[PDB]
């Protein structure tokens, strides 16, 4: 199933992912926090999963949230680096899913990250074309949940 | 404390970490798997913590082990990237510690990774000077467990 989702990552899709990541990944702390604070603002209900982070309204200044946000970006870095080898992408995606499955995060719940990603990409001037590419990457993860 | 341990990362220690990582981080899959197989060989008692991975003697052929090994390298990449800012290094280290604390991995247990790191580093022509540099980085994580 994960392999089938990975099949949607065509040559053009992988190219758009790498080009956008070249910019997005250049500031992991800034964009990582941007992803999270946008998620919490557009889908307040997701905050229920992050009680451990404490006062998330503090944003960047919250050490726990900042730590989580930076770390989140290295999972994407991992995914992006394995794009040319389906076997490695799949094993890393399934490895990543383990803890999220334990947390009872469904594919539908995980999909809520698409909105924030689209908004952050747009703030960097990466249009719908790029948003659709990232949605496909997220779909690979969703297939493992 | 983790804040006191982070201060132990002096100028030259950070420099040796970067120079060695430039080579070691070049092949995350190969070196990551080497780290793990060496750990399981020198400390068979730690295999119990990785029951989910299955037959760990299969090495590279074991998809779950390969997935974990590659992922492990991105945590180190994270640490190396935060060396410039002690505040970020600390929040990233504490974030990383959460799941290991939940698994009841003690500071002493975590320290068993020092052997494997020294051996892989030696196989790449990086001697004691570098092994000790990495031990100091590992000590920062140990302080958070
Ligand atoms: C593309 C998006 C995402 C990425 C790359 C990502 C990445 C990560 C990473 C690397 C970790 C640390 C390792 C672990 O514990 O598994 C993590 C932890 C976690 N993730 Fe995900 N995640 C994403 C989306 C989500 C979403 C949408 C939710 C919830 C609706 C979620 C909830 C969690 C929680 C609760 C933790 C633990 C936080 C803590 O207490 O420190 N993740 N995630
Ligand atoms: C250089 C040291 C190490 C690094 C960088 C590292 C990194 C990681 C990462 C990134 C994960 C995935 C995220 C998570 O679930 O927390 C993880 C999982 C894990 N780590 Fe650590 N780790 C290290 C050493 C150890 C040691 C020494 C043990 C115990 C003897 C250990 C036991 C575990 C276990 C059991 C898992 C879950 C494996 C699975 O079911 O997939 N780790 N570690």
């Amino acid at each position: 199933s994960v392999y089938d989702a990975a099949a949607q990552l065509t040559a053009d899709v992988k190219k758009d992912l790498r080009d956008s990541w070249k910019v997005i990944g250049s500031d992991k702390k800034g964009n990582g926090v941007a992803f999270m604070t946008t998620l919490f603002a557009d889908n307040q209900e997701t905050i229920g999963y992050f009680k451990r982070l404490g006062d998330v309204s503090q944003g960047m200044a919250n050490d726990k949230l900042r730590g989580h946000s930076i770390t989140l970006m290295y999972a994407l870095q991992n995914f992006i680096d394995q794009l040319d080898n389906p076997d490695d992408l799949v094993c890393v995606v399934e490895k990543f899913a383990v803890n999220h499955i334990t947390r009872k995060i469904s594919a539908a719940e995980f999909g809520k990250i698409n909105g924030p990603i689209k908004k952050v990409l747009a703030s960097k001037n990466f249009g719908d074309k790029y948003a659709n590419a990232w949605a496909k990457l997220v779909a690979v993860v969703q297939a493992a949940l």
